[PDB]
């Protein structure tokens, strides 16, 4: 499984997509997923959750018009998901949290 930083962030520069083993939550709810019962791990095994598009309420994230956020989960193997995220723009710009989105860091 590509679920490392280093991994998602080479991956993601070289083929423009995310790794095989992502999902969106709309479509892990639509096979069982239940957030309070952290079991994502027993519906869809193997798999993490990515792909969904990330707001930038608060402008933390370089701005630009024409340019869409886009997170993933990082480090995830089973249970309750962590705080691990990896955020990447249309323009391929990478960046991480491990705080649940409070600060952000440049990883490529």
């Amino acid at each position: 499984v590509i679920n490392t930083f280093d991994g998602v962030a080479d991956y993601l520069q070289t083929y423009h997509k995310l790794p095989d083993n992502y999902i969106t939550k709309s479509e892990a709810q639509a096979l069982g997923w239940v957030a309070s019962k952290g079991n994502l791990a027993d519906v869809a095994p193997g798999k993490s959750i990515g792909g969904d598009i990330f707001s930038n309420r608060e402008g933390k994230l370089p701005g630009k018009s024409g340019r869409t956020w886009r997170e993933a989960d990082i480090n995830y193997t089973s249970g309750f998901r962590n705080s691990d995220r990896i955020l990447y723009a249309s323009d391929w710009l990478i960046y991480k949290t491990t705080d649940h989105y409070q600060t952000f860091t440049k990883i490529r």
